[PDB]
């Protein structure tokens, strides 16, 4: 069923809450034993958001290999993503260790450091060129190279140096700065424009490691980003674009991380984004 007609059907009948609860009921349940070990309590932001054991990213260290991060591997679309929580004061060094070890080119941030008067993640990158950051626990140096501030997003060029080997790499930071404190955006236009800038940079392409994408918990806004990207790519690849089933794609992604798409409003917004974005994929 053309998702555009499915959309009007659900909208007129006002059944978004019912549709969303069906997804919650059918979603996969896999163990997350490592996340729940006592030694990892201060590595998790939220008690009820954990990576599954089978898809979690492992840090390359013998001490403690745990980070709250998951590999979402989309086989037909030929795209992979790492979804993670906003870094905590005690995990900023782990976060950049992951970026280094997984050979990522881009980091996608979908929240502000403070929202609703509370801290949603650590200030984990430098704000001034001449004030670099050193992460002593993981032996990395991070320098701000340039910053481009736009009305709806900011793009930063960063240099990450492995102090052990003195290799350096350029990382691109894509920061969507205008998601509202409550609800979802009224129009998907600026979110889609942002997605296309990430694509244009190479950060999603197979010559690099998977992009790292986060919000506060790494499941809601973060799930909207990867769901929209994968659905649009499938509509490009297939003979019949109307065969793409957003609910089925979301359930596939939920095999790799729990809770993706946190509200019925985020589900509706994901539909709207794919419907409007297709009016470029289909040619325009």
């Amino acid at each position: 069923m053309e998702m555009e007609k499915e959309f009007e059907q659900i909208d007129k009948s006002g059944s978004w809450a019912a549709i969303y609860q069906d997804i919650r009921h059918e979603a996969s349940d896999f163990p997350s034993r490592v996340a729940k070990l006592p030694k990892n309590k201060n590595r998790n932001r939220y008690r009820d958001v954990s990576p599954f054991d089978h898809s979690r990213i492992k840090l390359h260290q013998e001490d403690n290999d745990y980070i709250n991060a998951s590999l979402i591997k989309m086989e037909e679309a030929q795209r992979s993503y790492i979804l993670t929580q906003g870094p905590l004061p005690n995990t900023v060094g782990h976060f950049w260790e992951m970026v280094w070890e997984q050979k990522s080119r881009g980091v996608v941030m979908l929240n502000r450091v403070m929202e609703k008067g509370s801290l949603k993640c650590a200030q984990y990158w430098p704000q001034k060129e001449e004030k670099e950051m050193i992460f002593e626990d993981t032996n990395l140096k991070l320098t701000l190279i340039s910053e481009d501030i736009k009305s709806y997003y900011t793009v930063r060029q960063l240099e990450l140096e492995n102090l052990t080997t003195q290799e350096t790499r350029e990382i691109l930071h894509f920061h969507y700065t205008t998601w509202p404190d409550f609800g979802v955006p009224e129009s998907p236009a600026s979110f889609l424009n942002f997605l296309f800038k990430v694509r244009e940079s190479g950060s999603l392409s197979p010559e690099h490691g998977p992009v790292v994408v986060h919000c506060s918990a790494g499941i809601g806004r973060s799930g909207t980003f990867c769901l929209a990207d994968t659905c649009l790519l499938l509509m490009d690849k297939r003979k019949d674009p109307s065969s793409v089933d957003i609910k089925k794609v979301l359930l596939e992604m939920r095999k790799f991380r729990m809770g993706l798409i946190q509200t019925a409003d985020q589900l509706r917004f994901s539909y709207l984004a794919v419907i409007e974005g297709a009016k470029f994929i289909m040619g325009d």
